[PDB]
């Protein structure tokens, strides 16, 4: 007998019923009861998929917005500003609106969770959702194992007084109180017949201190009386021996995303006093795997239990209806449902019951000169050439993203002649240029009205990459993304933005920047082959992006912006593995940005702090970098002030693009005065924090005007 496990199966539904029910309820189109009914149909759908493939059925997985927030509610972590917890009304207020909790990436994934705010050191059992869901399935005659976020990971993903609760001394006191609630929750489940509880402790894979593990031992020693199964994933466990010494009868490990877990098990072994649950089916990549080999690993691991490596919700629901994919691709794919089925086949087998798309020229082309990663001349030399060619005034102004998209624009996109559309875009671009000239901007953008996503736009134009029809993946709340699929050698068969950029530039005398997405970002928002090293794929895409950079140059574009939000976002969970990663990330960006001395390269990143990556940022060969400085009132400039030898230009974002309230010239002035207390005035550009697509035209116009005015006052 081989016990099969599974978790994280998508909750959105094959037709995104989850999304429709959420928005319908928010819009007031359906009652809260109807919402519940819709949610229950999804519960049954999830449970039926599990039942048909594995032995252990999870429960408490269908969060109405975010499971981390659910955990916060369970333990009473409800900020005072929300008042008395009234249920869904309060729930959604914590999740969205003007008083909502902070949203951030869940580890190194595509999913975003809501950050709990710990205002009091006393947790109490506010609502036992695990017991509720447990009983709901019991009523339908189905036994289930509650899925909960562990006490350690919960605190690790939360903050107090605006700071992370990650230091042992910070967590110690809180944990004692926190564990108590978990104790009450587990006690209530066992009394009602719960046989197994699935505890998720992914934070065990972060670079922890020995001191953290001493805390983790106390926490679990107190929970030893309960039938708990601990899961860890996304990377290897920081301290193997300490983890396997934990008083828990069964432990799950991720043997897919890393090689360290296996090596440690081979060196130290696994306690005959516990059972191993082998996470051997990838939950973040869509490829079919040779089950004979997975079976070998299980046997080697000595484990008698299997499951997916990490949550399955990072994959689409099912491959079933993807019949318009390139030739030969579907047969090599496997989504959430197919993964579940892969675990069943693996179960049966174990119990005894039972060169694709490769471009040789391109691959070799990328494989074979250092100079490809280094621009001909150093910054100081390029700066002079560029400044003489652009002739820009002190404190130049610009924007670094897409402009708002009116309903007519959005509608025009969906609605039908390839010429009527291309004509509609140019009319939009034309108006965009005129508006920028009227307000007084110095460097312009074409608006990007023809783009819906900064990665899908290019993926559709890249060879070796495919797009799906129903491959939706939950991003956060009710927002879903459709990740592209890099299945073969990547190459660019024809210019991707020339038409739009060129046309925009012919309408004005001022410089219009090219707008591109970096290679690491294109790779990280999409699924990709595991047969070849990440570096290679990144380089191939970078090559492709560079060919575009050159066409823009030949066409006469004097400035090109390259957005690489993944620079830090795709960085490993373990900072200890950052050196290796940043080595190729930096190379990838530079290969794509390897432009002529006279071409001004702009790098854009919406990070709230550069203290931890400034050393890596410094190796990127851009000429100017835009940052978000409004929130910190420019204090975010410190990382740059303290970097001895910093000399490149900085685009200082002086307006929070996430707030509709127009900023006052006086407020923006405070930000600029702050940044120029140390750095030379010639390095400073003035611009908004980030993209403008989520804003309205009547909020932008005035804001941009106030920005231009302050620019002049500054002179
Ligand atoms: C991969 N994601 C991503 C990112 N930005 C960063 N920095 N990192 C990321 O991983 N931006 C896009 C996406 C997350 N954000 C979002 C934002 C909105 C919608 C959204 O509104 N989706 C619509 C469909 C939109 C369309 O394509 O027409 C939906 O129906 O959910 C999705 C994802
Ligand atoms: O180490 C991982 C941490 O920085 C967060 O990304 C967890 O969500």
């Amino acid at each position: 007998f081989t016990k099969a496990y599974a978790f994280g199966f998508p909750k959105i539904g094959e037709k995104r019923e989850f999304k429709k029910a959420l928005e319908d309820f928010w819009k007031g189109k359906i009652t809260e009861e109807q919402f519940e009914e819709e949610m229950n149909k999804l519960r049954m759908y999830m449970v039926e998929n599990y039942r048909k493939n594995v032995d252990v059925i999870p429960s408490n997985e269908l969060s109405y917005y975010d499971f981390v927030l659910d955990t916060a509610v369970m333990v009473g972590a409800v900020p005072e500003r929300f008042g008395e917890y009234r249920g869904l009304s309060t729930y959604f207020d914590m999740a969205r609106g003007g008083k909502a909790l902070e949203m951030t990436k869940f580890f190194n994934t595509n999913y975003h969770y809501l950050v709990p705010e710990i205002e009091t050191e006393e947790f109490y059992l506010l609502e036992n959702k695990p017991l509720e869901d447990y009983l709901f399935f019991k009523s339908k005659g189905i036994e289930t194992a509650p899925w909960v976020i562990g006490p350690f990971t919960f605190l690790y993903l939360s903050k107090r007084n605006g700071e992370w609760i990650r230091r042992p001394n910070q967590m110690e006191k809180l944990l004692e109180s926190l564990v108590s609630v978990y104790k009450e929750v587990f006690e209530k489940l066992v009394e009602n017949g719960c046989k197994e509880i699935l505890v998720n402790e992914p934070a065990f894979v972060c670079d922890l201190e020995k001191a953290h593990w001493d805390l983790i031992l106390n926490v679990y020693r107190e929970l030893s009386e309960f039938p708990l199964t601990v899961f860890t994933y996304y990377d290897s466990v920081s301290d193997y021996e300490a983890c396997v010494s934990l008083p828990v009868k069964r432990l799950h490990f991720d043997f897919v995303s890393n090689e360290e877990n296996l090596k440690n098990l081979e060196k130290h072994g696994f306690p005959e006093d516990k059972k191993l649950v082998a996470g051997v089916i990838n939950g973040r990549q869509p490829w079919k795997v040779d089950l004979r080999k997975v079976a070998s690993l299980v046997e080697k691991l000595g484990a008698s239990a299997i499951s997916n490596s990490c949550p399955l919700f990072h994959l689409p629901v099912t491959l079933e209806l993807e019949n318009n994919l390139p030739g030969g691709l579907k047969e090599k794919l496997a989504f959430a449902k197919e993964k579940l089925e892969e675990l069943k086949m693996l179960k049966d087998f174990l119990e005894g019951k039972t060169d694709f798309a490769v471009d040789l020229q391109a691959v070799e082309r990328v494989r074979n000169p250092e100079d490809s990663f280094r621009r001909e001349k150093e910054y100081t030399e390029r700066d002079r050439i560029q400044r003489e060619r652009l002739n820009l005034p002190l404190f130049p102004t610009t924007t670094i993203g897409s402009f708002p998209q009116t309903p007519e624009v959005r509608k025009m996109r969906s609605k039908i002649s390839k010429e009527e559309y291309e004509a509609f875009i140019k009319e939009q671009i034309k108006k965009a240029i005129e508006l920028q000239e009227e307000i007084g901007l110095d460097v312009l953008v074409h608006g990007e009205f023809e783009r819906t996503d900064m990665v899908e736009f290019f993926a559709e134009k890249l060879n070796g990459i495919a797009t799906t029809q129903n491959g939706w993946v939950l991003s956060y709340g009710s927002r879903c993304y459709r990740p592209p699929i890099i299945y073969g050698t990547v190459t660019r068969p024809e210019p991707m933005t020339l038409k739009e950029i060129t046309y925009a530039q012919s309408l004005t005398e001022k410089p219009v920047k090219g707008m591109l997405t970096g290679p690491v970002t294109i790779m990280s928002w999409s699924y990709y082959r595991e047969d070849i090293p990440e570096r290679e794929i990144a380089y191939q895409i970078a090559l492709a992006i560079n060919e575009e950079v050159k066409d823009l140059e030949e066409a006469g574009i004097k400035i090109v912006q390259i957005d690489e939000p993944a620079f830090r976002e795709k960085a490993p969970i373990k900072k200890s593995k950052w050196p290796e990663y940043f080595e190729w990330a930096i190379n990838a960006f530079n290969l794509a940005a390897n432009a002529r001395p006279e071409t001004q390269i702009h790098a854009h990143m919406c990070y709230s702090d550069f203290n931890e990556i400034i050393e890596y940022i410094h190796q990127l060969e851009f000429d100017v970098i835009s940052i978000e400085a409004s929130r910190s009132k420019g204090e975010i400039i410190s990382a740059f002030e303290n970097f001895k030898g910093w000399i490149k230009q900085i685009g200082v974002g002086v307006w929070d693009i996430h707030s509709p309230a127009v900023p006052s010239i006086n407020e923006m002035r405070e930000i600029v005065e702050r940044v120029l207390r140390v750095l030379p005035k010639e390095l400073i550009w003035i611009n908004p924090d980030c993209g403008l697509k989520t804003r309205n035209w009547d909020e932008v116009i005035p804001s941009l005007r106030n920005m231009v005015a302050l620019a002049k006052e500054m002179r």
